[PDB]
């Protein structure tokens, strides 16, 4: 199947997936002095207070936490957005070196890693069905580098040794995403893709400016996992990042000026 490799990686996923080359996809670079203010754009609403998390899993390209989606309670509005976006999952994107591991790029520069939750768009009533609209889903995107740890992040990185090999879960209760996020919800916002097969062109991108920092130790343990299942084995998991796609015919605009 599609990975990350020279065999079955980015280049080759047009093959059973040809919107890879569509007018829309992700990531992208974001060029800072073109990306556009724009004083129309709203403040993002991010209400993560009630979120209720439900598992960890190793789904072979990246590990992610989950959420229950069944009624507004992590959601995502403003900003860009019409309407109520509900959290449904979270899952990192990182390198081999710090120098690589984000997907969106700031003016070519890479993060170490990046940070995406993913919300569908409740006036599609779940998201495989929102993932067939060109509204159905916004990815709030948060750059990572290495400095300081990040203390909201240490609950996940402990609990990796146990969801080592892809198909891997565990229990994942009472996890606040509100300590992943950065100060600032300065943002850029373009339309765009899933940057995983199936690529569906179905995701406002809201890509927040400000970075958060977290430690050399947590992102080496990022980087002990495996793409593999267990007796397959080995693809250690990283470089679990798409490179920019061409912007073609959009404009990213700025929160900010
Ligand atoms: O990040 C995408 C990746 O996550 C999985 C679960 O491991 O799918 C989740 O996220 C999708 C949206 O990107 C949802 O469509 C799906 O319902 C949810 O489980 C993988 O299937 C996917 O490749
Ligand atoms: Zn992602």
């Amino acid at each position: 199947h599609w990975g990350y490799g020279k065999h079955n990686g980015p280049e080759h996923w047009h093959k059973d997936f040809p919107i890879a080359k569509g007018e829309r996809q992700s990531p992208v670079d974001i060029d800072t002095h073109t990306a556009k203010y724009d004083p129309s754009l709203k403040p993002l609403s991010v209400s993560y207070d009630q979120a209720t998390s439900l598992r960890i899993l190793n789904n072979g390209h990246s590990f992610q936490v989950t959420f229950d989606d069944s009624q507004d309670k992590a959601v995502l509005k403003g900003g860009p957005l019409d309407g109520t976006y509900r959290l449904l999952q979270f899952h990192f994107h990182w390198g081999s070196l710090d120098g690589q591991g984000s997907e969106h790029t700031v003016d070519k520069k890479k993060y170490a890693a990046e940070l995406h939750l993913v919300h569908w768009n409740t006036k599609y009533g779940d998201v495989g069905k929102a993932v067939q609209q060109p509204d159905g889903l916004a990815v709030l995107g948060i750059f990572l580098k290495v400095g300081s740890a990040k203390p909201g992040l240490q609950k996940v990185v402990d609990v990796l040794d146990s969801i080592k090999t892809e198909g891997k879960s565990a229990d994942f209760t009472n996890f606040d995403p509100r300590g992943l996020l950065p100060e600032s919800l300065d943002y850029w916002t373009y339309p765009g893709s899933l940057t995983t097969p199936p690529l569906a062109e179905c995701v406002t991108w809201i890509v927040l400016k400000e970075p958060i920092s977290v430690s050399s130790e947590q992102v080496l343990k990022f980087r002990k996992l495996n793409f593999n299942g267990e007796g397959e084995p080995e693809e250690l998991m990283v470089d679990n990042w798409r490179p920019a796609q061409p912007l073609k015919n959009r404009q990213i605009k700025a929160s900010f000026k």
